[PDB]
Parts: structure tokens; sequence; C-alpha cells
């Protein structure tokens, strides 16, 4: 027997010659992109022999072998429906469904404190869909660039754990949420941020990666890692969201001071420096698409999906998860846990990161934001995923009622 | 084909007849108890047969189909290895270590505020485990009965939301928990307590449960209800408990009458009537292996593992296993929910209810308590627990490290 | 020389004999009133005279000397400008222009809870003026009986520290004010209540008093010590309101729990009969003028005016005043002691007990309360009052600006 | 008749002629000072006919007339008694008591967050009195110069109720005590700092005087300030100290950047330069002498008490007499107000300025303090002064126990 072979018979439907038109759509069916770079080198030899042969476009059996040898065992799982959800087209189309009726969500204000995010439209709406098996799918606006903002401090924290230990991050901050009127404060009771999702707390975190370094190496250093997250998609950065964020940030210099004072950076650091890069993080910039393959990473236990490469220790992809359960949305974070059930994470500019373990990520954006601070279009669209889907952290996977389950078949 | 027939030559081993003890061990090595009440069919035509000839006590391919089709198709998925924890033999060994590791954190206080607590010795320590499937293993005290206490207050929400739905009951109680030094406020902004698993949201709850009959029925009501939940495995009530709890809840009485004054209880309520019925509730009494029934059946999306009984909605699961997780171990809430992430719920008595959503339910019990109020082996038990599987909320079950995943082979 | 025949030639006129109704208007306007206990001899010796000698009626040096010989030493200082307020006939028309003044504001709602403050009519308005030598006057609505309420709070910690001291009382209650949004809590951290003014330390100074006797005998032992206070104008109670503060006190019930469980009370306390106590305190009855003779016995050193008794002891009497300067007027209290500087008590009835020590205390009383609970004419007469005389606790008895000194002449 | 001539008689005690020197220790012992600048005419004259007539040193009827004439309404005064502490020579031996009591109270810890705080002696120790009309006594180290530090924060407050008027002050700053554990917030539920005293309110208020004006003379314009209080003794600058608080004062730095973003400050503030301003008015230096003036001037209705100058409203110090009554003393403020009653106001370099409205005002000063921040020697000090005296607020003026009242012959 042969696994070349046995795929073989499955797409030539007992027929003499697979066209190339017609593996290309049953493999884009699948939900892989052509572009995978799990797939580059059967896809190049496909472009090869696809020039060495104008005598075309049909491939017989031995010529289907020499193109999907190198990658046969994702070719597999993927021709015989063993991803993570099985029938992506029909989960497409529900993805679909979900964004149009968010689409008609039209409260909010899109922040204004900063020209550079008032410069964005309210029409503005897009969802990207990563499983942690590769398969993509995107719906409305997914290919703009906005800046990550408050999104970035689940990514930050990941990498400090990931480098430093969960002991070690957890002697400058905690791990618990506030209280709902506990927001005003910057420490909890033994002189540490509340948590890492807060502002306090991500500046704290900002001031633990990669010690020593000046802040364009740090920048380098946290740029190459998101790069590994989102499988070389677009990472950018916006030096005009810095600049406007560096010249209307009283409030995180009130901070940064509060901090110094109570002795809760590490020694030797230098806190107004320190404000430099955490402004810089929060103008880093990602598309939709980009931000769904690196909340898929950590859906994948820390393995970026459409790479295959390790980006994160299961003990910083772990405590982010944790982290971002409970004090991932501003005010929300109680009432958002309690409904969707699902670690996310918002921003300022209308991002809301969003991981369902062990299936997908996703990454929602709409600028405009309701009165708590998250994208209108975003927490209308998380309601409905869950309505929808047996995602919530406490549904069952096998008494779910009336919920769909896209991880079965029949 | 036949699927009575082929699991015959499955245990069967090629050989002319199965003896009967040979057929129960095979059985109760699958982790299914002898005394299932799903398998009560095929136990009947046993105990009928080990009397039809005493010149056995072997059975045909005959006289096995005779038993076993009733309960086949359970049966075949216990001996396919088909159950949650496939080699559940091993398993349990590791639940012995994790027992026999957390027996020897001989620190804390037993809870001594009522004399029904302090006769309990500090040498008491038992773990029960119960699978989504049905698989029950017990190590140490685990048939002495003892006090809920608190580990109550996730099952009352549980019947209320089941009966009354989730925007009914949350309008009396919120759904956050309150932070680490809100402990002290009975109310949140919106003036409703702040989730049902402190005891101002616990008494509001309580008066929302079987309104308009008397205490007596409401009472009733429960344990029934409680009764469905365990598979009809003991449950029971300490009068003792109960009427110190009465003579010394101060604290209580102070809460009830706050939340009359600002209007928390849904009209027509006898302030003073719940908190007797809520004084009752905290003195139901459990054993470790009756109650990591229940927790199965929260674990089960609110289907009983031991008789398939539909319990609970979906929805007043789902909900009860999202407050366990934010709100369920005190001031330890927060702390407990980072480091081993699973749903869970402590008592005074020195209870631990936990949930493996998906997997299995499970109850500690040890009395001594820790200075935030839960058992000290119970707690130990569970940061091991979570050390060795991969059970943690935010585990991934692909790439898991250096964990264990008892689901795999 | 003689004082009898000195204060006969001031009141003489250089004429030979005295008018009986000249000698009383002169004695009416340095403010006593012809019912003064201190004056009952001379008083009783006038009356009979006027019956032993129709033909009159007038009185000669010796029949003057008659009269006058037992309490020369209170008429001579009234008669010779040296009572604290020397110029009282000018100083009542003031506080008659300050009383319509207020008699204008009728916003504030009536309190309700309980059917018997409800009942009260919100036109009510009345103020009664007594100086710590007894000069009296009133204005209005003076003589109708109301409920002290937490009126009653500074008169029962002043006898609990008058028998017990300060050290022991305040083993059981703190001495500040709470801080604007700490209202609801009951307990400081010393487990405490924060002090005597609020609900929780009333309720805990109220079971110090008079420990290990009934009810009865309790309640007796307060009213003959109200009694005193008074100088025995009317102090009265109303069980109408103590039935229907009893069955409507779910929060005062609520702080006894809590109270029970912190073990703020003394070993042996029967905690809900101390509640049953407190809710009596509340409902004892008093009119503007007997609650104004009250107001000043404090003003006054612990001496009630009109009886030269001593009442309470100095340090019992310092204690209160310093308290209701601080914790005096519920949320107002910042506010109140800020701008009118003066130890103030309110209650839900509408009453303002007011001091102003060295001078003289005051009732004012108007059911209608404003949103924190205070009687809304009281307040605005207040505020007048001090911008009118320089009675704020630091106003400069020297350089008072355009302020008027009562205690002054010319 | 001549009130010259009858002055003369008064100390003349029938003799013939005055010597001088029984003159000077006559008017020293009413307290004035020999160099009060209301006494100046009448020293000069002095100095003037100590030359003429070395042939003396004896004044005729007349030729004390030609000294004294120009200051004879305050002399009179001074020497029928008339002063509002009519028997000085008495209370100065009871406040020599009260110093030495508390001299041998040598607990506490000097200030070390800055060098030159921990440079200054455990020992020293002053006390300073002067009335409301110009009678002096000190005892201890009083003219050794120190730092105000929080002690200026009432009279900055007061110069900016006394130039704006207590409603567009209070717009910035509100009026009450925050409460004994909001210690470590800014701000209100206005979003104003708490009130005055506060480090967030002290900021504040530092904004509103003499807005526009650049900070060099806007220090001035405090200077020139702080001596007319003082009668135009001692006030100087701690450079050092100066460097150290900006150089060190993370704390403030956060106070300013919070109060920027919630827009406390009045349109146009730099905030930048107002902390630095701030921190130049902390290291305003007095001494035990000079600072005892100032407070003087405010127990005083606004009149420098040794200069009669009108220094500030009325309005303004009525308002720093209320603030620093309930505010003064830092977490020991509540406490404080109810066991002394008096106005005071405490630093971190040990001083306490104290007021005893109508009667006199003080300055001491001990460097080593408290837990809650105050001065040891000082605290004692002022416990027992009004333990002594009937100057508690609210104390009878008539019937006062077993306390000595200063006020009375
Ligand atoms: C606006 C209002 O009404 N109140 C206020 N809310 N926020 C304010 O800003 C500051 C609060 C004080 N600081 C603290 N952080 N954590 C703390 N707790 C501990 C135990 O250290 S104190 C820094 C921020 S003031
Ligand atoms: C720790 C300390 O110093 N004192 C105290 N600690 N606990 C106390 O119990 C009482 C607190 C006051 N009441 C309230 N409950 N919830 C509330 N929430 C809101 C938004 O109003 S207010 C009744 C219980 S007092």
């Amino acid at each position: 027997p042969s696994l070349e072979d046995l795929l073989f018979y499955t797409i030539a439907e007992g027929q003499e010659k697979i066209p190339v038109h017609k593996f290309i759509t049953a493999l884009k069916s699948t939900g892989l992109r052509t572009s995978d770079p799990r797939l580059k080198e059967c896809m190049d030899m496909l472009r090869l022999t696809l020039q060495t042969t104008s005598d075309g476009v049909m491939l017989d059996k031995d010529l289907f072998k020499k193109c999907v040898q190198s990658n046969i065992v994702l070719l597999t799982q993927a021709f015989r429906r063993k991803f993570v959800i099985p029938d992506f087209m029909s989960f497409t189309s529900h993805i679909d469904e979900l964004y149009e009726s968010a689409k008609k969500q039209s409260g909010g204000k899109v922040a204004d404190y900063i020209p550079q995010l008032a410069k964005f439209s309210p029409d503005l709406w897009g969802v990207s869909v990563c499983t942690a098996d590769g398969q993509r799918h995107s719906t409305g606006d997914t290919k703009v660039p906005f800046c990550l903002q408050s999104c970035v401090k689940p990514l930050k924290y990941a990498i400090a754990v990931n480098d430093l230990g969960t002991e070690y991050v957890h002697r400058y901050v905690g791990k618990e949420p506030s209280g709902l009127r506990f927001n005003k404060l910057f420490l909890n009771e033994d002189d540490k941020p509340h948590n890492p999702m807060v502002n306090a707390g991500a500046i704290v975190v900002t001031s633990l990666i990669k010690q020593g370094v000046n802040n364009a190496e740090k920048f380098d250093y946290v740029m190459q890692f998101l790069n590994k997250m989102a499988g070389n998609e677009y990472v950018g950065f916006s030096n005009a969201t810095f600049q406007s964020e560096r010249e209307s940030g009283d409030r995180n210099f009130a901070i940064g001071y509060y901090l110094k004072e109570k002795k809760c950076f590490p020694e030797g650091t230098d806190m107004v420096g320190i404000l430099d890069f955490y402004f810089q993080l929060c103008s880093i910039e990602v598309t939709c698409e980009s931000a769904s393959v690196m909340a898929a990473t950590l859906a994948n236990g820390g393995f970026c999906p459409i790479t295959g490469e390790r980006v994160l220790s299961p003990e910083a992809v772990r405590n982010t998860l944790s982290l971002m359960h409970s004090c991932g949305m501003y005010d929300f974070s109680g009432q958002f846990a309690f409904h969707v059930g699902l670690p996310a994470k918002s921003g300022v500019a209308g991002g809301i990161l969003l991981v369902v373990p062990n299936v997908m990520g996703m990454m929602c954006w709409s600028p405009p934001l309701d009165k708590m601070g998250n994208s209108v279009k975003g927490i209308h669209f998380c309601h409905d995923l869950v309505s929808l889907c047996n995602f919530h952290n406490y549904d069952n996977l096998r008494h779910f009622a009336k919920k769909l389950d896209p991880r079965r078949e029949g």
C-alpha cells in the first residue's frame, strides 16, 4: 500500500487523472489556504509541473505522487476529514451569518482621544478565523491594519512567562481580577498591580522583558516573537499612533511614578524609558487575518498552526488564557466570563482577540466602542457565536441541548 | 453478526464458557461497580441463574446472552474501552498516590465554631471519583457522612436556575466575584449580593426555590432533587448540626435583616423562615461517595452518570460551573482558579466538591481547614491532580508538555 | 451701702416708688422669664404683697427690699447688663428677621417612613433661644411636641461618659467621623463603630448606660436626667412613634446582629432588649422651648442655666460638643463644620439642636428634610445666623470684619 | 490728669526718678520684648537719651514722658494687665514645666528619606509662644532654622483664599477630611482633592497663587507674604532641602500627573512647574520664634500681633483654622481634634505650628517623629498643655473644673 496512492483514488473518483483545479478546489474546501507554509513544497512542485508540461493540465497516479509526497501527512488529514472542524464549508457559512447579524449593531463611539483612531471609520467590521489546524476564513474588512493597543497585553505576558517562568513574573504582578469598583486602584493589597491585563500590570510586565538591552532591541525581540505567533503574516508598527500615545498619556505617567515610589519595578529599571517601550508595544499593527493566527497559537497549546513552529511554552499559554478569562474585557470581564466563557481581550482601536481553546482563534474588529470600552459589534458577535456553538468553557461536549457542535459531523 | 455474541468471545478468550466470577472481575476492572443502577437488569438475571444450577457456575453463549442483552450497549462500551478514561485501573493507582501524598499534610484546624464539627477527627480523609461514564473509585474514609455546609450552595443555585431560568434568578443575585477585600460587603452596587457562592447570595437563592409551599415541602423538594443528582446514593440530614447553626448564626441573621431592609427578597418572603430553611440546607448530609456522583452530574451536562436521568438543564449546569470557577473557594478563589482551573466548591466541614467537565466529578473530605477556610488535604490534592493531568481548564488537549492524559491509551 | 438699695435707684428713675408693672417690664427685657426658677422667691413675694396691699400697685425702698432680697444677685447681674448678651431686645429682633428669612424656604420632603412623622405639616417652623444665663426668646411653633430621634444621640453619649468616663466608653465606640463614602459601614477598622453620632455607635452607647438593671429603670434613669438638663420643662414620650419605629427597623436589627457577632457590646448584653431601649430613646418628645434649655446646658459647661443645677461633668460636655462638631449632621457634617462651625445635631423629625459654646443653645424645627436628612429651614437658619454673628468656632472675638457681636454693646 | 503721667507713677512707686534698667525689667515682665516693632520710637528715644546724660541713667516725669508718649496706649495696656494673659510671668513658668516634661520623651525616628532631615539631632527641642498682644517666651532650641514642609500648607491656603476668596479656591479643592483609611486616594468623588492639608490638595492650591506670573516672582510674592505674617522675624530657604525634595519626590509627580489627567488645575497651568514651586515652598525655613508669630497672626483674626498690620482677611483665617482643626495631623487628625481641640499643623522636619484662637500662637520643634508622622515631644506637649489650661476648643470659659485659665487673675 501507499499513502500518496490511496489519497489519489479518493480524489480521482474512480477516474484516470486529476485536473489541477479539481485538486486545488478539493484542498481549499478543507479550509487550507493554498499559500500555507506547511504546503510550500507541494505547491512549488505543482507550479513546476504546470510549466514542464503545458501538455496538461492532468496528473496521473505517479505525477500526483511527485508533488504530494513532501506534505502527505498534512494533506491526508485534510482530505480524510481529520481536522478539528471537519465540515469547514458549513461552519464558515455560519460565521458569515453571525457576521451579518453583528453588522447591524451600529451603536458605539469610536475612540477619539487621539486623532489616529478618530481617523478610522465606524463602518469597518471584520472577523478572521484560524483553527488549531490552519483552516482559514475571513469576512469583511480583514486586511485593514489597526493597532493592537490593549490586545497586546496578553501577548506580552506570554512572552514574559515564556522567558522567565510563572514564579518570577508573579513577584511583580498579581493573578486575580480586582473587583467592579476597584478599577481605579493601581495596586492590590500586596503592593503589586492586580494582574497583567490592567494598565498598571501591563507596564510592570513590560519592565521584565529582555532587561539589560536598550529599547530598540527589546522592540525587535518582541516583534520577532509576534511574527512567529502569526506564521509570518502582517505584523507592523504605527509611528503616528505612537507619537500621539506619547503626548497624551498623562494617566500612564501617573502610574509609572506611583509604581516607582512603591518599588514595583525590577531593580535598575528606567521607569520613563519603560513608558516609551510600553507606548511602542501598544502601537504595533495587525490585520484581522494576522491576529487570528496569533490567537490560534494560544488556542493550539503554543504551536503556530500554520507553521508547526513552537512559539510559547505550555505554561505561558495556560497562564495567559487563565487571565484573559477573568480580567480580559475591562469592567465587562465578569459578565463576559459568565455569558461567553471564552478567553478574550479587547482594545481601544476596536479589536477583540478571541480564543476557543483546542478549536480556533479569532480577531474581530470594529472601531466604535460601547461605554465600557469594547467594540460594539465584537461583543455582539461573541455572544452570538456562543449561543450557536457549544464553545463556552462550561458547555458540555456530549449533552449540549440545541447548540450545534462543529467538531462533529452527523 | 451479533453484539451479545461478539462480547461473549471478547471475554471468553476462545475458551468454552465464562465462569461467573471471571465476568464480575472483568466488569469491576472497567471501573463500573457491580451495583450500578444501569446494570440492575443484568445483575438480576445473574442473581437468578446463580440459583438455577449450582452445577456451574459457567455461562454458555446462550446463558451469558440471557443476562447481558438487556444492558448490552453499556457493557460493550465498557469492554471495548470507549469510556472517558479507557484504562481506569491505572488511573485509580494514580489517585491512590495523590491521596497518600495528601494524607501527610496534617496541618490545619478543624472548624470548632459548632460542637458538631469539633467532634470530627483530624485523621479523616476520603476521596471519591465518578466519571461521566459511571466508573467509580474510592480511597480513605469515603462512607462517613458529613454536612455539605457551603458545598450545597452551587447545588441549590442549580435547582433555582433549573426551575426559574437565568434571567429571573439573576434579578436577585449577581454573577461576578466581589474582590479580594470586598468579602465583608453583602451587596454589590446594584443592591444584589455579589454571586450565589457567598452567604448573602446563598440566602437570597434559598428564597427562590419552590415559593408558595411551606418550609417542610421546600426541604422535601430539595431532597428529592439531591437524590436524583446522586443516583440515589446517600443523602441525609443532621438535626444536631442544624440546631447549632440555628443557635449560633448571628451573622446570618445580620445578613438576612440587611437584605430585608434593602428589599432583596421576592415579595411575600418570610425572611426569618428562609434563614431556618437555609440553616437546614447547610446541614444536609452526604458521604464522599454519594457527593462524587453529584459532582459527576454537573460534569456530565446535567445527566446523572449512574442512572442516565436528566436532572438539570444545560443552562443551570453551565451557569453553576461558571460561578464555581471564580467564586468557589472563598478568598482562595482567585489563586485557585489560576493554578487549578477547575470549578470547585468548598465547605467548613472540610468538603471540596470538584468537577472536571466532560471527564469526572470528585469529592474530597478532610475536616482540618486552612486559614482561608478550605480543607488542607483537599487543596493539596487539587494542586497535585492538576500538576499530574492535563485537566486544567486551559491546558491544551494536544500539546500538554510532560503531564499525563487519562483520556488516551 | 446696700445692693437692694442701689438696684432700687437704678429702676427708681429718681422717683419715690416703683410701679410693679414697671419693674416686671424692666425684668422681662433682660430676657429673663418671669417664671424662671432662680426667681421664684421674688415672684412669690411680689404676688403676696399684691394681695396684702391692694392699695397699690406701688413699691417703696423697703417693700422692694422685701421681695428682691432672696434673688438679688441674679437680679443685679440682669439689670447691670452683666448677662452674656447685654442687649437682648435688639438680638431677638435679629432672631426674628433670621426666622422670617427662612420661613420663605419651603422646599424639602417630610419624613414619611412611619405614619407619625408624615402627619406633621410642612409649614411648621420654630426656633427657641436660651443663653447660658437663662435669657429666653421664641418665634413660631415653639410649643409643638416632636420626637428627638437622632437628636438624642449626643445626650445619651453625654450620659454614658458622665457616668463612666471617656476611656471606658471609647473602648466600645470611636471618636472620628468616617469619610463621606464610609457611610454604609457599621464598624471602623478596630471593630468599634466609628463614633457615637452614627446609628451603629448610638446603639452601642445605649448598651453602656445603666448596665445590670432592666429597661424600665434605664428609661427612668435617662428621663430624670433629661429633666434636669431641660430645667424641668417639657420632656415627653411618644408611644405611637416607638411602636412604628420598632416594627419598621430592619436596618437597626441588622446593626444589632452584626454588632453581636463582632462582640461590640459588653459581656452580658441582651442585644434585642438594647434595641428596644434604643427605639424608646428615639421617641422621647420635646418642644422647641424645652429642647433649647438642653442645648444651653451643653453650652454652659454642664450647668442648666435656668436652675443653676450641675447636670453633666465638664468632661462629658466637652466630648459631646467635639463629636457634634464633626459627626452631627450626617453626610453634611464636613460642609456644616466648615461653613457654620458649631456643635449641632440633626434628627429625622426636623429638629436641629444647636450649641454656641459660652453663649447659648438653640433648637430649630421644621419637618421637611433635604436629601441628606436635615431640616431645610433649620440649615438655612444656621447659615444665616453665623453670617450675621461672630459665633463660628474660629471667628475672631476681636477682628470679626462686618459681623455683629451680641456679646458687646457699642 | 495725663496718660503718660499716670503711667509714670504706676512704675515710679512714689519715688523721685525711674532708673532705666528698672523700666526695662518692668516692661519685659509684661512679656513684651524690648525689640517689639510697636515700641521702636520708645526704644529709639531711650537709646537717644542714654547718650546725652551719662550722668544718669534716670528719667524725670518729663523725660520718661519724652520717650513713652509715642507708644503710650500699648505701654499702658501692658502695665495695667490688660493683656490677654495678665500674669505672663506665671504662665511661662508653666510652659517651662511642660517643656521639661516632654524633653523626657525621647522616642521616635528622625525623618530619613532625605539627607537634610537625617542631619538634625534627635535631641533638639524648642517651644515658642506669641500671644494676640505680642507677649513672647521661648524655651529650648528656638533660634535653630528648620524647614516647614507640610506646615506651609495652611499658610499658602490662607494666601490663596485671601487673594481670591473661598468660592473660587474651593472649586479646585474640597473642605472635609477624607476618612481614616481613605488616605491613599488623591481625589474625592467630585474629582477635587479632599482638602488643602493633603499632598494632592496642597499641590492644587499651589497652582492658584498668583497665576500668570513666573516661578521666581510667585516665590517672591509668597516670601513677602510670609514676612508680613512673622513681623519680619526669621524667614529663610534651604537650597539643599529643595534639591533633595525634587530628586526623590516620585509620589509627588505621581500626584501631579494624576491631577493633570483629571483636569484638576485651572486653565493654562504648567503642571511640572507647579511641582517645582511646591517643592520650593516646602523648603522655606523658620525658627521656633519666627514661626510662632505666624501662628499668632492666625490666632489674631489676620492682624500680626507684633506689627499691627492686617495680613490676611478674616475669611481666610477662619477657613484655615477650620481645615487645620480636622486635617492637620495626618492619620492623627481625628484623635488630635478630639483630645487637644486646637487647630494645628504638623510637618516632617518635626514642627507643629499650633493656634489657640484669641489667646496665642505656638511653634514646637523636635525632629523625632511618630509612626503617624508627628513630632513626639511636640505631640506630648500639646496634650499636656490642654490638660492644664481650658484652651480646648469646647472647654467652657466659665465652668472648667480644675484646669487653670491664663486669661484671669
Ligand atoms: C477618584 C476617586 O474617587 N478615588 C480615587 N481613585 N483612584 C485614585 O488614584 C489613585 C488611587 C490611590 N493609589 C492607589 N492604588 N492602589 C492602592 N491600594 C493599596 C493597598 O496600595 S492606592 C493610586 C491611584 S483616587
Ligand atoms: C471592614 C470594616 O471596616 N467595616 C465593615 N465591614 N463589614 C461591614 O458589614 C456591613 C458593611 C455595610 N453594609 C454593606 N454591605 N454591602 C454594601 N455595598 C454597597 C455598595 O453599599 S454596604 C452591611 C454589611 S462594616
